[PDB]
RNA sequence: GACGCAUAAAGAUGAGACGCGUUUUAGAGCUAGAAAUAGCAAGUUAAAAUAAGGCUAGUCCGUUAUCAACUUGAAAAAGUGGCACCGAGUCGGUGCUU
DNA sequence: CGTTTGTACTCCAGCG
DNA sequence: TCTCATCTTTATGCCAGAGC
DNA sequence: GCTCTGGCATACGCTGGAGTACAAACG
């Protein structure tokens, strides 16, 4: 009566099993509803329940931010159409209604067809002047003549549609920059302001630094060759002020004005000009210099007078690529004239036709006319081109990412400027065009929501539709900042009504300083014991130095304090290694900013200190920082103030101020932070004080602290591990309903953590520093002399891909810019499209526009082949693992293919731990819910969470091998594995149920200490070696590495108690028994689908009943739309037809999609639908909803399930016997198999002596087949594959066997392959069979059954 | 030693932006041609849409999570299916029992 | 003799 | 692809009396 | 004034839609 559940708990399944005490699996005989003639099966407890894995919102996010930007875009364009309203309406009417028409075919169009004039001759005079819309914009910017209204609109609009990014700060102002010759005015200032005869008859400008690759190297080199300056500020020192960043934490060189620190032009650069301007204008020709460098490093024009350059660089690519295409034609004419039409006609190849009206990118554009090019002569400038990747560019391409919106400002700007004299409504509202253009909602803000948003928490001042001219006056963004990081950050579990404090408070700095010393203990020489730090102790080891050091090492603990004060010539220090983990950062980094350190050490003006953390770690804007410091002005000096809003602090702790601070025993009145300060002789920590009985901390705690699907929902999180969750308590819940409604005794849950070394885990966790230093020490480079880094600055992923490359790119043979790692970023070698891979392994930091046409797709050959030396050296070195090498060379063993898809993703099993370590408490909570006085919760069932390391030792030591690819049972069996370990261990040992048992452990429990031997070795490698060695009570010989062997008694009895826990004789057969039933509940979830319409690709026009419009208007035989719609599940109808040459009622049954797009529209009245659909006669009371994996039995129970309405997947199990499952298991893994010598040669003699199991298994496979599965071809290509290799080695035989079962293998078919034969899938393309199959309604656990027979619809 | 701290791996959630891509239309094709076609010219750009759409009409929302069947119900939610034994090719049989 | 469903094979899927 | 912010799981290191 | 958890010894899963060609197969 009494039994136990096991659960294995995966990302797309569930095993479940219930076992008895006697680890016996029971067998019942259960109801089957519905109208069929069965009324009863016999079903084993035993199963798993197989489903697909929630998606993360990760793609709804991006969609959903994507429809944002696309509304906001239209509105920008809609406020400029607005401000130019009425004045168009004087020169043309219909401008804009023929704008907003172009797409619609002339039958459709209300206006004249040309949308800009409204007439061929004006309109085919406006494209010849102006081939491109940056002719036009250069035009309007240079050109003082009046231009037509409708010009103005086309260019200002072009400008504020595509408006470039928004990664620089300030005004890059375009007038008073792009002359890189202005540094000939930046050394006449010096010479201005440096009289002791400075150099000023200079060489060439930077000019040959920006012809080079720039950085810090060559414009030192150019500047030293060009620029042999009086002094190093001069002609070295200030120019890189004016042009890039400074290194050292030192002060600047030689003094000028003043003798601080120079940093290049950022956001705090302009209060840093305290070195010039209280001491004088040099600096201010970096707003000129800095500008004009940047600019010419953004754009390749800088030889015109044009104030347009971006246009003026796109009219030189038209130039080029006109000049290059009539070469080209020519060349290729007279040298190849037979390939003239396929390169300059043929659309469908990759040649010029391809590449400007095919889908061919100018990647392929280039491969494809490289050859072409390399056999030609005269080619040679259009090859230089090719490889300089500047040949027939498009002005529209991969790489404008790169332009910041200021260049777009600029000529807006101007075009304003220049026309404002001729059209007084643009000197009117200059300004608003500009904010238009500029406009740009703050991150912290959000959406503009009004109330009907779940993603919104601005907050308005007022009632007024907000506009970009008064955003200001309308939305608070104060609070709306507050409330972007107040509703993200934690809430503090103990008191869960509490925000938890920032993790650079001062509180929370002391609370963990206090609490890693308030367990540190010292022994001196004639001290009997270790003892505790005193409270005085831990005061004056903090006031020493702690307030004086930012970290805090053991030695300077046992020479500062103990040798120096309070005398011990020699100390033995417990309770920290080499260096106090805690520290207090914030401390010295506001004591640098406040020199005052008695403010900091006075206790009144705490919570002033405290709110000023929290504004520094709550906003990040300079602005909002100096309006809410501001209340504290009269506390500290200006000069202080402007510091402290330069200090940035961000992070959250773990714990509130009112728990740490706040809340007080009764008893003595102490906060818990006083009694980490002072606790008398116990001193307690943290844990200690929370959960002392004697203390009112817990009962404070205890006292602060619906429906299964609302609490799962409410979970923080990913929703991805709701559907695991919500799916494993509600299998939890029908066995218990199955079982008498009676709650299990045990509930053992297989859970992914793991127990590791020492030596592995202290490895795996090293510092990410140390890496770097390990690595670029190897290969000699001084990167880090040059650019020294700290291990906390390592966090930035792309800083700390810099150094993992050697500050170089890993495409291209250039340096990376430190300063400007912005605009590099960081590429996924592996893509994300085929495979979710966001390791160290998968991450590449390189150029923009070398991963932007290096799209979805590994590096090419051609990369590769460039770079293999570089990543070479890298991997000697070990900044690159073995994985990340064979990922960038991916192109020289094949590239892509389905073998790379056939792994399982490292999402996964983080996907797993956190489903099982959120049920583990779900069903404690569920299950144990009787509270009692005496002791608070009463354990009526035990949540036992087994480690997977045990379960997997259980199956290879006994040869329960698991083999995934042969059925799902395997996570059933998992299940019950886990069910039987977990039990017999609790049964075998109850003094591991405080560490198996979820939450029956007390804190602290010392009886469970190991001693100081096997401690030496480390305290997780002692734990790792006692869990190991806590399973041999199932084994019988003990084998020692010197031969002796212990012999285990047959029957494993309690020890104490004595009741019988593992026979060895009969239990080892109950287990074996069970692992070969061949009745397993495997159930796949159904699952009405929901996500995207259809394929998001708009594909052409074509007379198809396939496609879809895009728009309700837009007729997709005219203008094309989507197709592939996804089923959102399908439903039997019953009804009559109009068909044949005379249309007459014949009564059919059928499956009709009901798509995703057309569910709402089917559910609101599923006949109107069905008739319009072309149904008469419809039987409403006849219609079933059929989700996917809708369950359907044939003849000899054969069965199918429903992947749409015009397709099946294979619904059957091969339950193959277990010793054929064994000899798989060990024909392959031949020489893997990890044991002794003896024992791989024994096993490898058993594969050998039974070789003749594979005609056996494919015997299996064959009759399986040809019952359930009836792919005849299939089958015989199989059966002649296997006929062919049969001479093939034992090991490669099963190593390929193990392939057959793709075919038998429940689910969608798929292909497989035989040694070199591939078998394509064998589609179940027809769904008209299981309209008189018997349809299968399963529970959860599939235990309970409905089977409707639907051949008595009709 | 399930809290906390330090380190690290692997992931997650939300907001703000960029650049392409696709689709239809505009960018007068010319000549020889009954013409089927052939020769030549040309190409780079733009508008609009970018889940159909929705109503609470916001510069908002629309692809995550929730879903066996049946009976109750405005819905959350509740309720529905006997046991033991011998066996095992996807569960069968036997015997008690309602 | 003309449609009309089964097989069977191929291709494709927005992205950086 | 970029910027900003927050959060989770797991591993290792430090943290362990006490009644008989 | 001490052993205790134990025995005494260690290195997580994966395809449906659409088109085209061709052959039975019904009307
Ligand atoms: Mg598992
Ligand atoms: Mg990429
Ligand atoms: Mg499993
Ligand atoms: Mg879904
Ligand atoms: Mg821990």
């Amino acid at each position: 009566k009494k039994y136990s559940i096991g659960l294995d708990i995966g990302t797309n399944s569930v095993g479940w099993a219930v076992i008895t005490d006697e680890y016996k699996v029971p067998s019942k005989k259960f109801k089957v509803l519905g109208n069929t003639d069965r009324h009863s099966i016999k079903k084993n407890l035993i199963g798993a329940l197989l489903f697909d894995s929630g998606e993360t919102a990760e793609a709804t996010r991006l969609k959903r931010t994507a429809r944002r930007r696309y509304t906001r875009r239209k509105n920008r364009i809609c406020y400029l159409q607005e401000i130019f309203s009425n004045e168009m309406a004087k020169v043309d009417d219909s401008f804009f209604h023929r704008l907003e028409e172009s797409f619609l075919v002339e039958e459709d169009k209300k206006h004249e067809r040309h949308p800009i004039f409204g007439n061929i001759v004006d309109e085919v005079a406006y494209h010849e002047k102006y081939p491109t819309i940056y002719h036009l914009r250069k035009k309007l910017v240079d050109s003082t003549d009046k231009a037509d209204l409708r010009l103005i609109y086309l260019a200002l609009a072009h400008m504020i549609k595509f408006r470039g990014h928004f990664l620089i700060e300030g005004d890059l102002n375009p007038d008073n920059s792009d002359v890189d010759k202005l540094f000939i005015q930046l050394v006449q200032t010096y010479n201005q302001l440096f009289e002791e005869n400075p150099i000023n008859a200079s060489g060439v400008d930077a000019k040959a630094i920006l012809s080079a690759r720039l950085s810090k190297s060559r414009r030192l080199e150019n500047l030293i060759a060009q620029l042999p300056g009086e002094k190093k500020n001069g002609l070295f020192g200030n120019l890189i002020a004016l042009s890039l960043g400074l290194t050292p934490n030192f002060k600047s060189n030689f003094d000028l004005a003043e003798d601080a620190k120079l940093q290049l032009s950022k956001d705090t650069y302009d209060d840093d000009l305290d070195n010039l301007l209280a001491q004088i204008d040099l600096f201010l020709a970096a707003k000129n210099l800095s500008d004009a460098i940047l600019l010419s490093d953004i754009l390749r024009v800088n030889t015109e007078i044009t104030k347009a350059p971006l246009s003026a660089s796109m009219i030189k690519r038209y130039d080029e690529h006109h000049q290059d295409l009539t070469l080209l034609k020519a060349l290729v004419r007279q040298q190849l004239p037979e390939k003239y039409k396929e390169i300059f006609f043929d659309q469908s190849k990759n040649g010029y036709a391809g590449y400007i009206d095919g889908g061919a990118s100018q990647e392929e554009f280039y491969k494809f006319i490289k050859p072409i090019l390399e056999k030609m002569d005269g080619t040679e400038e259009l090859l230089v081109k090719l490889n300089r990747e500047d040949l027939l560019r498009k002005q529209r391409t991969f790489d404008n990412g790169s332009i910041p919106h200021q260049i777009h400002l600029g000529e807006l700007h101007a075009i304003l400027r220049r026309q404002e004299d001729f059209y007084p409504f643009l000197k009117d509202n200059r300004e608003k065009i500009e904010k238009i253009l500029t406009f740009r909602i703050p991150y912290y803000v959000g959406p503009l929501a009004r109330g009907n948003s779940r993603f919104a928490w601005m907050t308005r001042k007022s009632e007024e539709t907000i506009t970009p001219w008064n955003f200001e006056e309308v939305v608070d963004k104060g609070a709306s900042a507050q409330s972007f990081i107040e509703r993200m950050t934690n809430f503090d579990k103990n008191l869960p009504n509490e925000k938890v404090l920032p993790k650079h408070s001062l509180l929370y700095e002391y609370f963990t300083v206090y609490n890693e010393l308030t367990k540190v203990k010292y022994v001196t020489e004639g001290m009997r014991k270790p003892a505790f730090l005193s409270g005085e102790q831990k005061k004056a080891i903090v006031d020493l130095l702690f307030k004086t050091n930012r970290k805090v090492t053991v030695k300077q603990l046992k020479e500062d304090y103990f040798k120096k004060i309070e005398c011990f010539d020699s100390v033995e220090i417990s309770g920290v290694e080499d260096r106090f983990n805690a520290s207090l950062g914030t401390y010295h980094d506001l004591l640098k900013i406040i020199k005052d350190k008695d403010f900091l050490d006075n206790e009144e003006n705490e919570d002033i200190l405290e709110d000023i953390v929290l504004t520094l770690t709550l906003f990040e804007d300079r602005e909002m920082i100096e309006e809410r410091l501001k209340t504290y002005a009269h506390l500290f000096d200006d000069k202080v103030m402007k510091q402290l809003k330069r200090r940035r602090y961000t992070g959250w702790g773990r714990l509130s101020r009112k728990l740490i601070n706040g809340i007080r025993d009764k008893q003595s009145g102490k906060t818990i932070l006083d009694f980490l300060k002072s606790d008398g002789f116990a001193n307690r920590n943290f844990m200690q004080l929370i959960h002392d009985d004697s203390l009112t901390f817990k009962e404070d705690i205890q006292k602060a602290q619906d429906s299964l699907h609302e609490h799962i929902a409410n979970l923080a999180g990913s929703p991805a591990i709701k559907k695991g969750i919500l799916q494993t308590v509600k299998v939890v819940d029908e066995l218990v309903k199955v079982m008498g409604r009676h709650k299990p005794e045990n509930i053992v849950i297989e859970m992914a953590r793991e127990n590791q070394t020492t030596q592995k885990g202290q490895k795996n966790s090293r510092e990410r520093m140390k890496r770097i230093e390990e690595g670029i020490k190897e290969l000699g480079s001084q990167i880090l002399k040059e650019h020294p880094v700290e291990n906390t600055q390592l966090q930035n992923e792309k800083l700390y891909l810099y150094y993992l490359q050697n500050g170089r790119d890993m495409y291209v043979d250039q340096e990376l810019d430190i300063n400007r790692l912005s605009d590099y970023d960081v590429d996924h070698i592996v893509p994300q499209s085929f495979l979710k891979d966001d390791s160290i392994d998968n991450k590449v930091l390189t150029r923009s526009d070398k991963n932007r046409g290096k799209s979805d797709n590994v590096p090419s050959e051609e990369v590769v082949k460039k770079m293999k030396n570089y990543w070479r050296q890298l991997l000697n070195a070990k900044l690159i693992t073995q994985r990340k090498f064979d990922n960038l060379t991916k192109a020289e063993r094949g590239g892509l293919s389905e073998l790379d898809k056939a792994g399982f993703i490292k999402r996964q099993l983080v996907e797993t731990r956190q489903i099982t370590k959120h049920v583990a408490q779900i069903l404690d909570s569920r299950m144990n819910t009787k509270y009692d006085e005496n002791d608070k919760l009463i354990r009526e069932v035990k949540v036992i969470t087994l480690k997977s390391k045990l379960v997997s030792d259980f199956r290879k030591d006994f040869q329960f091998y698991k083999v995934r690819e042969i059925n799902n049972y395997h996570h059933a069996h998992d299940a019950y594995l886990n069910a039987v370990v977990g039990t017999a261990l609790i049964k075998k040992y109850p003094k591991l149920e405080s560490e198996f048992v979820y939450g029956d452990y007390k804190v602290y429990d010392v009886r469970k200490m190991i001693a100081k031997s096997e401690q030496e070795i480390g305290k997780a490698t002692a734990k790792y070696f006692f869990y190991s060695n806590i399973m041999n009570f199932f084994k019988t010989e003990i084998t020692l590495a010197n031969g002796e062997i212990r012999k285990r008694p047959l029957i494993e009895t309690n020890g104490e108690t004595g009741e019988i826990v593992w026979d060895k004789g009969r239990d080892f057969a109950t287990v074996r028994k069970v692992l070969s039933m061949p009745q397993v509940n495997i159930v796949k979830k159904t699952e009405v689908q929901t996500g995207g319409f259809s394929k998001e690709s708009i594909l052409p026009k074509r007379n198809s009943d396939k496609l879809i419009a895009r728009k309700k208007d837009w007729d997709p035989k005219k203008y094309g739309g989507f197709d592939s719609p996804t089923v959102a599940y399908s439903v039997l109808v019953v009804a009559k037809v109009e068909k044949g040459k005379s249309k007459k009622l014949k009564s059919v049954k059928e499956l009709l999609g009901i798509t995703i797009m057309e569910r709402s529209s089917f559910e609101k009245n599923p006949i109107d639908f069905l008739e319009a659909k072309g149904y008469k006669e419809v039987k409403k009371d006849l219609i079933i909803k059929l989700p996917k994996y809708s369950l359907f039995e044939l003849e000899n129970g054969r069965k199918r399930m429903l992947a749409s309405a015009g397709e099946l997947q294979k619904g059957n199990e091969l339950a193959l016997p277990s010793k054929y499952v064994n000899f798989l298991y060990l024909a392959s893994h031949y020489e893997k198999l990890k044991g002794s010598p003896e024992d791989n040669e024994q096993k490898q003699l058993f594969v050998e002596q039974h070789k003749h199991y594979l005609d056996e298994i494919i015997e299996q496979i064959s009759e399986f087949s040809k019952r359930v599965i009836l792919a005849d071809a299939n089958l015989d290509k199989v059966l002649s594959a296997y006929n062919k290799h049969r001479d093939k080695p034992i090991r490669e035989q099963a190593e390929n066997i193990i392939h057959l079962f793709t075919l038998t293998n429940l689910g969608a078919p798929a292909a497989f392959k035989y040694f070199d034969t591939t078998i394509d899938r064998k589609r179940y393309t027809s769904t008209k069979e299981v309209l008189d199959a018997t349809l299968i309604h399963q529970s959860i656990t599939g235990l309970y059954e409905t089977r409707i027979d639907l051949s008595q619809l009709g």
